[PDB]
């Protein structure tokens, strides 16, 4: 309550002035506009009080224009057609055409109301944060009522309709906990298992002495055994950032990869192709 | 019955006070609000008694706000339009616009009611458990009425609409029995069959002496015969956990894989590529 | 007829007691509840007699709760609105809102009625049997009205909505005849045709002396001729089980594969790669 | 006309007995059941005469139960609600709920009527014949009104809904003419063209001396020229069976393939890989 | 005009006999069947004159049965319900059930009317001609109102619903001009360009001396340059037939391919693989 | 204005002859056909004047037949049912069946009106021009109201429904500017960069001395660097034709490809495969 | 306000001339056209004032023709049918046919109103700018109300319907910030890490001395480690243009690629294939 305390008063004088000239007027026309220049301004604070409650400084005011212009009609269309010109003669012709214009504007007022529920109720992002929509990572920079505007990782600008987004799973990197990496690598199946044990102990020591980039808990995983030739391995570890910071994620993971590369060849681990027999005729 | 025993009384005094000033009032207006300041509070306990029956401490109260605000209207709209201002003049104009706002809000009240059936009736998960939605494993951490919030295995946070989830098969790892592994490996077709018999007997002995990780019953399976060169094999066995514990599943299966690797080379089993003839010109 | 012979009587005394105080009452209110505390209990045995006819001990009683609660309304809503408070004043306002709540609950009562036809009329499975839904084999363990609960071959538990299942082809391994195998293998194109004739005669002798696992009728098939190098062959034979018994199917087919492997090398059949010319510069 | 000649008489006595006590009764109630215990039995022979016209001995009688139970209602609901209890008071309340239960049962009476047109009008198969639905060959063994039951080539049993089948192309091997084979093979591009001419003449002689399996007309086709290395060829010929006989088709085509294999090496035709230059450093 | 000149007379005598006993009858019942045993036979020639206009000798008469049986109802249902038993009492009950049976039979009368527009108005084929539906070539042999029956190139018989065909592109080989071939072949990149010029001149001479199979205008096209190793080429030419004649198309194109094969090796053109360096350790 | 100046007169005499015998007739029947043999011929010039405005000489006249036959009904059905036989008795029965035949013919009058907007308003092609629909290039040769008839590049004739085409992107080669080529080629990564500079200067000189086929502006592009082995390059240039002329495009691009081929080997550019180490055991 | 200040006057004289001959006429017909030759010209400035507000000089005037012709009807159809010929006799027959022509023209007035919201409200592009629709880059050159016309990168012209575009994500290169490049390259895993450090320092120096094409900030990224053989790397950098300038983007990136190529071989970096063991028999 900040402005309703002083602006609802501007409807309150007319709430006083429709009780004034009803007793002095009835000791019908000007009697019946005083309650319709009031029925608007009471329908006007139900706007401003149920819209000083609400999730975007662009879409809240593109919404305010929308309910103002449909409550500056259901005042007027009940002023003339329900309070001055007498009822039930033209009151049931415009309701064919009102019902007729909901074969035209009906499906696109359906998409406007599903976009208001996506933006204000479901609310999966704010301006400024990096999101994933199909597998495409995209930064938000404008939220309108019918469209979100995104930037891609190459800075290309995308216009996406909010009613199509309202049926999809959306990721948000800004609202996430600190996120995890994968680095994969392959070694020879005939690596001794004491060298796989020294490799694991040496990975874990690299991550303990870099606490500012990596969390301490990790795992080294064997994923496949191929042709009795190849072990496919992976390392799982945790960042101290999310993937909101795209450039910093790529740089820290480049440096982890080049450190694994150096451990593998201090320990004399490699990979070799399967031998081939040749029958020479 | 805990609070209805003392809060239904707050409707009961008004059930006494509408029988009071009907006899003293009829030895119409204030007669006709006493049954509408009652018709609400009887429609209010049908809320609180059919909602102290119900499957989320966030969604039960986001639901309570929803039926409270539509039963704080079908009290008022039958107070004014069916109990004070006399009927059948404005009683059949608002029902065009009521029918008109179900070309707007109709499809999105359809998705709100399908999301309430998914959450409270179908109920496939609770907060805290790991689920699979397309092939993506995802931990639940917030259940709302229109959206479930998930975390992925890299801790990325996903906002998924509940009306799209209500048409899909959903797995739940927490509600499962103890789950099974597969480890695949390939050996040479000309492996003698006494070495395949020693391999099977040595696999089964590893699983019997590790009862805390593996169940005793398992099977070793030949899946293909390729080019008279390669036998493709698999081992099926059972965990003593489900896949809810993701990090522990990967670690126990890494250790099973490195044990198969060591059996295969104690028994001198290998795999070799097919020979090649060379005609040298 | 077991309980209807003694429980329809509890409606029959009220069928006697509405003919009693109609003659003593007419030598309107208490006259008009005696036929509505009867119209329920006659609408109650049409429940219990057309539901002691029916295909799940969980879904029959989750269904009984559903028709009981809509026949404990179309008693009451014709008691008050068609037998006590006089007609055609409020009788045509609630039928806007009744028609209004079929933009909300209408599509989800459509899916409830398609799920009752799938479960009770189409009836493709029972609890306990192994089924195939897309290519995924799945054991049934709970049939509800809106959801079937499955277990996969790794024991992961799946919640599948019955209205999506009602549009798919569903296999049932339990209701099947004894099922057939395929084992494929490849041999060299320049295998003499007297060795293919000894191979066929030796396959058929293995299947005749194992009658407890294999049926006698089978076929050995040539499927492709490749590059004048490779014959792709298959063996088709029949189990004495269905694929309901998953672990036993895999074990018996592993033993057939290792027996083919031993026939092929008693007969000196192999496969070789195409030769290569080398021009040495 | 076999049973209608003697069973329409059982409506004819009541056609005589409603003309009897209309003149002796009018020299209203028992007058108005005599034409409704008649209006059924005339609506009963329009059943039995337009259903002794009709394409399955299971589905004709699952259909007879269906129209009997909706003509044992539109007798009764015009007996009570249009011939005894006087009109236009309850005659326009049940038609809200009748219109209400076509938001529930309406889409599933839509699928029941599309399944009756598929089974009886479109009629693409009978019980006992082998059909192809997506590329899957399937034998029919039960035709119901809502589901067809199939067996696959491994004897797995499939339950397929008839309303999904009614939108697909369906093949029928039993209703087909005698069907054609393809056998493909590859030869060397530098095969002389007099050897391709002897091969064609020797294929055609094999098919003339086996008239009981193969038709005489055939074609030998060159499909591609690859890398100036490989000619891809095919032989097209005709069976004296359809593919209804699955096991016999596979056996006769295995024997054609092994005969092509023997012609190719009597004529000294082969295939060789492209040569390779080696620069030895 | 052949039969309407003598069969419209059989309605004309009743056009004379309803003007006869209206003056002798009015100097109401038998007055009001004479105009309904006329209103049919005038509605009967509007059938036979607007159906002796029309595109299949099976579907025209399966259609004639369909409009005869709905004009042998809208005679009777306006005879009894609009010309004998007096109006507006039962005239507005059957129109609930008439409106009710268009939730049942409505979607399948929608597919019957879209199939009549496909067959008679869009008309993309006749019986006997070879068509392409997805990439599958198929000969037409029966056109019904709801289904077309096809044969494939292996003589398998397909039942295809006409309402699914009405949304697809359909090719017709019989209605086409004479159609074109492609033969592809690959040569070595280091082929001199005077040999590519002799090859083109020798292709064009083969096509000029075979005018009965090939049109004179053609083109020889270079499609790719690969790895400075391979030129991918094609020859485009024209048949003197369409692809309706499937067996003759395959035979003439086999003979063109074997002639290209012989030109290429008279001109000493070939293709060779890229050389390989070997470092021998 | 050419024929409306003399043919609207044939309605004008009847505009004079309905004002004639209204004063001599009223100093009701023949009074009420003179305004309905007029209401047609005024509704007839609104046809011929709003259809001498309109984009196909086949579809304009297949359209003229369509609006003539629905304005030769809404003359007659307001002649008999609104100007001779008196109103509001049969005026509200045919409007059930009129509303009934829009469950039958309603969806196919929806596709007829979307096809008229595609053909006359959207208008993406004319007869005679080459278009691309999915990636298939197709020449137009007949435009009807419900179907376009195309020819493919092999002269196969396609019947495509206009309501499916109205939802797709359609290319038009005839309405295009002069179109561009791509020729790709690969060279060795260790090509010196002075040879890539001479190649570019020699490409550009070929295009300047052939101005009748190629525009002067072009670009030579490096697209990938592969394995430090291969540069993948492309040349982009412009035709002086569109791709309407299919045979001429293929011939001019064959000659550009064979000219690039000759530049590359005057400059001694090639491509070689990566070397291989051999450890000889 | 430019022309409304002088053209609303042309309605204002008729606003003066309907107040003139109402007092001189009433001291009904010509009284009732003066308010309908006024009701148009007041409905005419609500056109010109709410359309001198509005996003294309072709579509604004193709829109002006559209609302002019539906406000030159809802003047006339309320002139004759609501102000001259008296009401409620023909006032409720044309509203069947008005409701009937919204089974015909209803879905295509739905697509016209969704195309007006795409063009004027969502507004994702203007004429002249390069956009991406599926992955296809396309220059805009005509915006109509129902169709956008595009040119592709080869100058092929595409006609795309605006109602299909209104459901897709659309990129706009003209409205973007300066955009980013990727160049990928592969090096040998056994490259020393001091050579990867000199490569990074030498890349960054090339980008600093070319400020007119490249931004200074960049990153060099290791993406995979393959088989202990290959490092897959990438360089990310920024243009000083967007991809609107297609030809200039390709030329600047060709020159960056040829500069990386020259750094790699000044530093003696390469890539080699994995060695092979040969067992020579």
């Amino acid at each position: 309550f900040r402005n309703v305390a002083q602006p609802f008063f501007n409807y309150i004088e007319e709430e006083d002035l429709l009780r004034f000239m009803i007793k002095e007027e009835v000791d019908d026309g000007a009697a019946e506009t005083g309650r319709i220049t009031r029925k608007a301004f009471t329908e006007w604070v139900v706007k401003v009080y149920t819209s000083r409650r609400a999730d975007t400084k662009t879409a809240v005011k593109q919404l305010n224009k929308l309910v103002t212009a449909i409550l500056m009609v259901v005042t007027v269309v009940i002023w003339l057609l329900l309070l001055e010109v007498a009822t039930t003669k033209v009151l049931l012709f415009f309701s064919t055409q009102l019902v007729a214009l909901a074969f035209i504007i009906g499906s696109t007022c359906k998409n406007l109301f599903e976009s208001i529920v996506f933006v204000f109720v479901m609310h999966p992002y704010d301006v400024g944060d990096r999101c994933v929509v199909d597998g495409v990572a995209m930064l938000v920079e404008e939220m309108n009522l019918l469209t979100t505007v995104f930037l891609k990782l190459n800075n290309e600008k995308v216009y996406y309709p909010n009613a199509v987004l309202a049926t999809k799973p959306i990721s948000n990197y800004f609202r996430s906990p600190n996120m995890g990496e994968t680095v994969e690598f392959s070694i020879s199946f005939s690596t001794p298992v004491s060298k796989i044990a020294h490799l694991k102990e040496r990975i874990a020591e690299y991550l303990e002495q870099n606490p500012q980039h990596w969390a301490p808990v990790h795992s080294v995983v064997v994923k496949e055994i191929e042709n009795m030739n190849k072990l496919k391995m992976a390392l799982y570890s945790d960042h101290t950032i999310t993937f909101q910071e795209n450039r910093e994620r790529n740089l820290r993971r480049t440096e982890l990869s080049l450190a694994i590369k150096r451990m593998l060849e201090d320990l004399h681990i490699d990979y070799t192709l399967l031998p081939q027999d040749i029958n020479l005729t």
